[PDB]
C-alpha cells in the first residue's frame, strides 16, 4: 500500500521541520520505509525536530567534512539498522557556501577558500556519500540528491550556483559507480520552497538591490510554471524524491527531475 | 495498493503485443487503473492483442488524422467510462512517418507531403489528442506522450527525429494548457525497445551502411548506460510512464523524463 | 581587407529595409562578398529595398514551397556568378506561420494544414535549399540559417517556436549532408528585432492578453542580457553571420550560435 | 586586413609549441594583435617556447593559485603595455587536476584536497583573471575561457570534468561582471587536441582499461564530426577563440562556442 513499503532509507539534511528533507522523510514514513536520519552540528536541536516526524527513527552524526565520519558511517548505519540488513536509499539533502559567495556580496569578492568550503558541502559530499554507503546498499536501490537548476546564471545565488553545476556534474559519475551496485543516482531540482536556506539569502539580501532580484525571481516561478508554484509546499518536492527512492522510475539514472511546477520549460 | 487504483487512463497506440502502449496498459491495470483503449485501421488485429491484456477494456478507433474521430472521440470515451465520469490519464503513444522520411532513403529525398503526414501523426496529434480530452480529464489529471531524444542527430531516424523535436516543443505548450485544467503534460523518452516499430527501421537498414550504424546504436546504448538497457524489455519503460500518470510526480509538468538506462547522461 | 573578400553568398529573405537579411547583405558587401539574393512573391517591391544596399546584386525569385524554383535555382544562381564559379554561402532568413498558429490566436486553435505550410516554409526549406545549392558550393563553405531559440515556450510564438525546434533538428542533419562538401551549416539563434514579422507578432497582439506578455518578454531581453540589447539595431545579428560565413569558425557545425545579448545564458 | 589589427591581448597557458594557448598566440599575431604572454613555474622553459612565436612578446608570471601574482598583474601588464593603455582580450588557457582526479584513479578515490586544487586552477582562476584585468579593459573587449563539453560524464576525465561544469558556471557570472565594462566573456569547447595535458591523459591510461575507452573517445570523435577531426592540428580552435576575440561576434556572452568538428551535435 505504501510507495516505500519495505525499504531502508538513510535521510540527511534535516534541520528544522521546513527543511526539505523533514517533509522527505515524513512523506517516505507515510509511505512504508524505515528510516536513519543524519545531522550536522546541531544534533540536539535536531532530535527536537525529528521527534515531531510521523515516527521515531535513530539519527546518526555526519559532518560530511569530517572524514572519520564518513570512514565510521556504514558501520554506524550498519549497527542501527541491525546486522544482515542493508540499505535501499539514500538522500542527500544538504548544501552550505560561505556567506561572501552567496547574496548581496560581489561574485569576485569571495575568496577561494569560501568557495572550496561550499563545493566541498554542497557538491563533492554527494560523491563521498556514496563512496561510504554503496557498499551497504542493495541491489535495486537508490541515491537521490537535491539541486537548484543553474543552467543559466541568476542574481544572489552566485557560488551556490557554481557549486550545482559542479553537483549535476558528480551526480552523472556517481551513477557510473552505483550502477555497479545495481543502483541508480539521481537529482531533484526543486523550485523555491522556503526553508532555512531560503530565508538565510532573502533575508540577507532584504533591503538591497539583489532583494529587488530576488522578489522578482519569486514572482515569476509561480507565473511561468504551467501548474503554479507554492513556495510554502515542500510536499510536491518530498514526493518526487519518493517516486525515484521508488522502484517506478528504474531506468533513470545519472539523471535529473525537476520538481518546479514545469517553470524550466517556460521562457515566460 | 495500486499505483493508479481507482484513475481512469485511455491508452493510444497498441499494434501489438511488443507495442510500448500494450506494456503500459497491461502495468497500469496491475497497478489497479480502468482503460480506455484506442487504436488505429486494424482494429480487428488490435482487438486480438487486446485480449491477451489482463483486463478486458473498450478500444475506440482513433485515426490522429481523422477530424471527426478527433470531434467525437470525448463523447466515445464518456459513453465508455460513463456519463458524470472523467479521464485521469492520458497516454500518446502514437508515431509514424512514411518510409521515404526514416531508414537508409537519403535526408535530402523526402518530399516535404511525406515529412508533414509524420509531423501531423508524430507531433501535432499530442497537441490534437490534448484539446480532445482535457475537458473530460479530472483536475490532478496527467497526458504523457513518447519520446526518443533528438537533441542531436543520428543515422537512420533522419525525419523522425525533426517530428520527435517538434514534439518536444508541442508538449512544453500543450503543458500551458493542460495546466488551466490542473493537468500535466510529460513526455517519456525512452531508450531502444524492439517493437513493430522498431523493427520495421532495423529491418529496413539491414545489409545497407545504415545498418552497420543502427548496430552500433544498439551495442552503445547498453554500454553507456549505467545500470544497462535490455532492449526487449518494455516494462521499465511503462513504469515509468506509470509513475508519471500517478500522483507521485506532481511538480513536473511541460517536461520530458528519460527512461534510457541513464545513457543521455553519458557521452561513452 | 573584409571578412569576406572574394565570397560569393546567396542571401535569402530580404522583404523590407529592416529585414535581418537587408542588415546581413548590406554587411556582407561592407566585408567585400559578391552577392546573390533571393526574393519571394513581392519582388518588385524587393528590388526597391535593395536597391538600398551598397552594391547592385541580382535577384532572384524563389518561393520556398514551389519545387519549380528549387529545381531550377542552381542553374539560375550559376547563370547570374558565371559558369565555372560555385558559391562559398548560402543564408536562409525565412520564416512563416499562418496567422491561426502565432499571435493571439489560441495554440489548440490552430489547423494543421496551416501549421504544416508554417513548419515548410520555416524549417523543411532548410534543407531544401541546402539539397538544391550543395552541388554549386565550393569546399570550405558556410549554409546560415535564423533561428528564435526554442528550448523552452512562451506567449504568442505558439507553432512558429515548433517550427523552430524543427529548424534546429533539420540543421543537425543538413550537417552531416554538407560535411560530404567541405560545407558548414549553422543557425544564429537572434534576439528580437523589430522587422516587419516581429511587428506583425506585437501589432497583431496589442491591447490583448498576450501583448502585455509580449512586452514582459521585450523588458526582460534587454534587462537579462549581460551585455544589454537593442530590438532597433540588426547590425550585431547581421556580423555574427558574417562571422559564420567567413573561415573563422572553422570547426563548428550542426550547432547554434546566440546573437542575443548573452539573454538565453541568464534566468534574470 | 588583420582580424585583431590594433588589438591588445593577454594570452595565458603557454607551455609547449603544442600548448592550444601557443597556437590561439601565433594566429593572433598573424592576425595584427599586439600580446602579453603569462607563463606558469617554468618560465625558462616557456620563453624558448614563446621565441618560436611569430613576434617577441613580454612574458609575465602568472600561478593563478598565487594572490599576490594576481593581485601585481594589473599594474605588470599595464607597465608592459604602456600607461595609458588598455587591454581588449584575455584569453584563459589554463587547466590542472592533481592525478588521483583524472586517468586511472578511481573516481572515488580523489581527496577533496586535491579536488579543490584542480577547481581553483581550472574553474575559479577565470574568475579571478577577470577581476584582476576588467580594470585595465577597453569597452568592446572580450574574455575567452577553453572548456571541453562537460554536459554528459565519460571515462578518465573523471574531477576535470566536474571543474569544467564549474568553469561553464563561473562564465556565466564573469559575463554579468564584465558586462558592466563593455566586455563579453565565453568558452571555446575544443575537440580532443594531442597537447602535453591530453597526452599526460591518454599516456598514463595506456595499457588499462581507461585507455581502451579513450581509444573509442579518439576514433569516435572525427567520425560523429560531420566536417571531420583532426587532432594534431590546434589551428581551427585558435581561430574560433579569435574570432570570439575579434569585433565579429558582437552578442554573444555568457555563452559556449564548440569548436569540435560538430561532434557534440551528433549522437554518432
Ligand atoms: N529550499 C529551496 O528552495 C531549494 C531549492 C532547490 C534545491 N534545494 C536544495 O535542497 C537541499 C536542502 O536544503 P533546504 O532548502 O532544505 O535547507 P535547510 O537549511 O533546511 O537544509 C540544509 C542542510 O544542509 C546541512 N549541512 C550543511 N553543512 C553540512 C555539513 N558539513 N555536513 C552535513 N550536512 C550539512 C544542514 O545541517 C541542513 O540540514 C540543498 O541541497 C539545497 O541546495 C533547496
Ligand atoms: N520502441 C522504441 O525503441 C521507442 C523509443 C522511444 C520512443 N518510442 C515512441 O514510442 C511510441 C510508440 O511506438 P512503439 O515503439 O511502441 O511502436 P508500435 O509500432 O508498437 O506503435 C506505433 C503506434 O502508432 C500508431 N499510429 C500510427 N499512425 C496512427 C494514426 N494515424 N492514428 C493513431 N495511431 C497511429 C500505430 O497504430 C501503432 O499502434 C512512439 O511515439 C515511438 O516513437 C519508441
Ligand atoms: N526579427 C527577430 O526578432 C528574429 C529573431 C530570431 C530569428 N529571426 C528569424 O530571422 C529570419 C528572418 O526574419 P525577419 O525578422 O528578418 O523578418 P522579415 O519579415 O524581414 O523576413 C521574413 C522573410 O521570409 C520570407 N518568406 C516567407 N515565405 C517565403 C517563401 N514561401 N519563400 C521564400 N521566402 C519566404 C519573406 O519573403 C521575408 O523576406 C526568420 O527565420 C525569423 O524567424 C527573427
Ligand atoms: N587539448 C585538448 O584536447 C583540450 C580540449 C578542450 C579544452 N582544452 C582546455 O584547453 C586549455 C589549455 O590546455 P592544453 O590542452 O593547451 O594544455 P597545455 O598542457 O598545453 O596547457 C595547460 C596550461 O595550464 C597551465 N597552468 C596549470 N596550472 C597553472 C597555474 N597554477 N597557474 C597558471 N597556469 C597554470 C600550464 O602552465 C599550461 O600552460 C585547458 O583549459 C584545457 O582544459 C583542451
Ligand atoms: C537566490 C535566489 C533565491 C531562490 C534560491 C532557491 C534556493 C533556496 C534554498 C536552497 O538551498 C540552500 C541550502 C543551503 C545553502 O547554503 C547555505 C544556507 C544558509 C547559509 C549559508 O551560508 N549557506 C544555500 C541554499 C537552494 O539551493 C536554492
Ligand atoms: C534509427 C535508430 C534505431 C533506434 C530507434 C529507436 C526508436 C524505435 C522505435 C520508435 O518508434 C517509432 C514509432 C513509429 C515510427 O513510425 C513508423 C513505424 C513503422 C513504419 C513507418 O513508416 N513509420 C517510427 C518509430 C522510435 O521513435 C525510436
Ligand atoms: C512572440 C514573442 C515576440 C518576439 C519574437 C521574436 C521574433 C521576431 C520575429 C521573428 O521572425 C519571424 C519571421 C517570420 C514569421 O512568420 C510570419 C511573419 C509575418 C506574418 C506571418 O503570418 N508569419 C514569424 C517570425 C522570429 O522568428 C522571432
Ligand atoms: C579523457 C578523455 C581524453 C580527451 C580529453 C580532452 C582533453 C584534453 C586535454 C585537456 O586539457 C587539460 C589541461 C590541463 C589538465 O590538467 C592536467 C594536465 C596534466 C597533468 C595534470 O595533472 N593535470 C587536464 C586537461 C582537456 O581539458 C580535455
Ligand atoms: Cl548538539
Ligand atoms: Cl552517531
Ligand atoms: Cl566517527
Ligand atoms: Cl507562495
Ligand atoms: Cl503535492
Ligand atoms: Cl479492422
Ligand atoms: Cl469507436
Ligand atoms: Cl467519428
Ligand atoms: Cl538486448
Ligand atoms: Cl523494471
Ligand atoms: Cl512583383
Ligand atoms: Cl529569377
Ligand atoms: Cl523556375
Ligand atoms: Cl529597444
Ligand atoms: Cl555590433
Ligand atoms: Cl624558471
Ligand atoms: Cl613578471
Ligand atoms: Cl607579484
Ligand atoms: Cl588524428
Ligand atoms: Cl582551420
Ligand atoms: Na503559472
Ligand atoms: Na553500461
Ligand atoms: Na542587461
Ligand atoms: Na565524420
Amino acid at each position: 500500500t505504501g510507495l516505500l513499503d519495505g525499504k531502508r532509507i538513510l535521510v540527511s539534511g534535516i534541520i528544522t521541520d521546513s527543511s526539505i528533507a523533514f517533509h522527505i522523510a515524513r512523506v517516505a514514513q507515510e509511505q512504508g520505509a524505515q528510516l536513519v536520519l543524519t545531522g550536522f552540528d546541531r544534533l540536539r536541536l535536531i532530535q527536537r525536530i525529528t521527534d515531531r516526524l510521523p515516527a521515531k527513527a535513530p539519527l546518526l552524526e555526519l559532518d560530511v567534512q569530517n572524514e572519520e565520519h564518513l570512514a565510521s558511517l556504514a558501520g554506524r548505519v550498519t549497527e542501527a539498522i541491525g546486522a544482515g540488513n542493508k540499505l535501499d536509499g539514500v538522500v542527500h539533502s544538504i548544501g552550505f557556501m560561505p556567506q561572501t559567495g552567496m547574496g548581496i556580496n560581489p561574485f569576485f569578492d569571495a575568496p577561494y577558500a569560501d568557495v572550496s568550503k561550499g563545493i566541498h558541502i554542497s557538491a563533492y559530499s554527494y560523491a563521498s556519500m556514496a563512496k561510504a554507503l554503496l557498499p551497504i546498499m542493495n541491489p535495486g536501490g537508490s541515491i537521490v540528491g537535491m539541486d537548484f537548476d543553474p543552467s543559466r546564471a541568476m542574481p544572489a545565488y552566485n557560488w551556490m550556483t557554481v557549486a550545482k553545476s559542479a553537483l549535476e556534474s558528480v551526480n552523472r559519475f556517481v551513477a557510473r559507480e552505483a550502477g555497479k551496485y545495481g543502483v541508480r543516482s539521481n537529482l531533484v531540482a526543486a523550485g523555491p520552497i522556503r526553508t532555512l536556506a531560503m530565508s538565510a539569502i532573502v533575508g540577507g539580501a532584504l533591503g538591497e538591490e539583489a532583494g529587488a532580484q530576488i522578489q522578482l525571481l519569486e514572482e515569476g516561478w509561480d507565473q511561468r510554471a504551467p501548474i503554479g508554484w507554492n513556495m510554502k509546499d515542500a510536499t510536491p518536492v518530498a514526493k518526487t524524491v519518493c517516486a525515484l527512492l521508488s522502484d517506478w522510475l528504474p531506468a533513470t539514472t545519472g539523471d535529473i527531475i525537476y520538481a518546479d511546477g514545469g517553470a524550466h520549460t517556460q521562457l515566460l
